[PDB]
């Protein structure tokens, strides 16, 4: 279990790494995925060895960049149908009004 | 040989990782050391393996 605070992530990952858990499933609002991935990097773990999965349905909205050359696999799940033209159009339109926040 | 700019580092480190070169000496004014190490990190090239 992830402890209460996000930045307490350290021991848990540390135990996982010591125990040599070479697969992981997550389940949490991607907002938690950000914290857990930053830890998973700074703890020197992003390597082809580990191979995460996410059930949070927003894997597409993270910032995948600083991890992407490392070589880990983050199979995820997305439903918002980016494939269709009109869907993407409406995404963009809503985006042009989304950024007022 | 490191190329002209530092962020150009990526191909070289790619070769080091591919051939599995598990040790290194560097040489640079540390200002280069910083960028080369950042690349070393995001490349999945910074673990308890290498030294
Ligand atoms: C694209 C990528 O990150 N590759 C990784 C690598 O460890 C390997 O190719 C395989 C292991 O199952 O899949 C994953």
């Amino acid at each position: 279990q992830l402890p209460a605070d996000t930045k307490d992530a350290k021991p848990l990952l540390k135990e996982m790494k010591r125990g040599k858990e070479f697969h992981v499933i997550f389940d949490c609002s991607h907002e938690m995925a950000a914290g857990i991935l930053k830890q998973a990097l700074a703890m020197g773990m992003m390597t082809e060895y580990y191979h995460y999965i996410f059930t949070t349905l927003d894997l597409f909205a993270l910032d995948v960049e600083p991890y992407r050359y490392s070589g880990v696999n983050m199979t995820g799940f997305r439903i918002l149908n980016t494939e269709n033209t009109q869907v993407s159009s409406i995404i963009e339109k809503w985006s042009m009004e989304r950024l007022q926040a």
